[PDB]
């Protein structure tokens, strides 16, 4: 045990959630990320199959970790007197979708579609595992620039998935649905689809559609860049004001604009200059 097996590199980011450092498992040189979370800043606790009292993030991480590389896997975790320390995988080289959009602006449709699909495949995986992320957005998506594979990260506002209503949200406002904004209630799926509508608008317009509460409640989408009619259709569908007017994952993934997606490898070859 102990803090022997890992070697702490540079800090990767921080905030009110905590601090993440680059790290190398000594045990065999694998890249990892070392995420330190303060007990005081966890509002949502959970408990394991094993039955111990851990942050919800750790519960959800365990339920989603396994073969499929569309979600970042949690390799191990530790407890400390005032924090939990999480060890997760780290692709090399890697960059987050937010930075990648800051650099390259609006993405070519073909690139967006391959990115969007992959997010769709990640979120479907979480939904199967009984996990709801609740904070899907460019900053919670890592690109592995060599293999062209997106990895969803940061379950710190997630919850167990359920069919009843959610009356709490501790995620990103500008990505939250209008039913949350007015009534303080949403349902998982439909609120996830809204965040995906936002995410796709982001990808294709270089930036997010709404900044203020009223623009959210109004739900009218102005396009600032050339975007095909079919992409515009899908975005507006995901951003239906009534939750039940929103598409299901299956309906999103059968949308005409979602056809003939590139593979992750082809994607890096053509767009990440692999
Ligand atoms: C997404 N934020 C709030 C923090 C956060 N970062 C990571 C995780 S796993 C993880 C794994 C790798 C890397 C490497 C990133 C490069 C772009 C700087 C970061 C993270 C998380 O769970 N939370």
């Amino acid at each position: 045990p102990l803090e022997s097996q890992y070697q702490v590199g540079p800090l990767l980011g921080s905030g009110g959630f905590g601090s993440v450092y680059s790290g190398i498992r000594v045990s065999d040189n694998l890249p990892v990320a070392i995420k330190h979370v303060e007990k005081d800043r966890i509002s949502d606790w959970g408990e394991l199959p094993n039955g111990t009292r851990v942050p919800m993030e750790v519960v959800l991480l365990k339920k989603v970790s396994s073969g499929f590389s569309g979600v970042i896997r949690l390799l191990d975790w530790f407890e400390r007197p005032d924090s939990f320390v999480l060890i997760l995988e780290r692709p090399e080289p890697v960059q987050d979708l937010f930075d990648f959009i800051t650099e390259r602006g609006a993405l070519q449709e073909e690139l967006a579609r391959s990115f969007f699909w992959q997010v769709l495949e990640a979120v479907r995986h979480c939904h199967n595992c009984g996990v709801l992320h609740r904070d899907i957005k460019d900053e919670n998506i890592l690109i592995d620039l060599n293999r062209g594979e997106l990895k969803l990260i940061d379950f710190g506002s997630g919850a167990l998935l359920k069919d009843t209503v959610y009356t709490d949200f501790d995620g990103t406002r500008v990505y939250s649905p209008p039913e949350w904004i007015r009534y303080h209630r949403y349902h998982g799926r439909s609120a996830a689809v809204w965040s995906l509508g936002i995410l796709l608008y982001d990808m294709v317009c270089g930036d997010i559609p709404f900044e203020h509460d009223e623009e959210i409640i109004r739900g009218q989408v102005f396009f600032r860049q050339r975007v095909s009619s079919e992409c515009q259709h899908l975005i507006r569908w995901c951003l239906a004001l009534r939750p039940s007017d929103r598409p299901t994952f299956e309906e999103i993934q059968n949308h005409p604009w979602m056809q003939d997606v590139l593979l992750p490898q082809e994607t890096a070859e053509i767009h990440l200059h692999s």
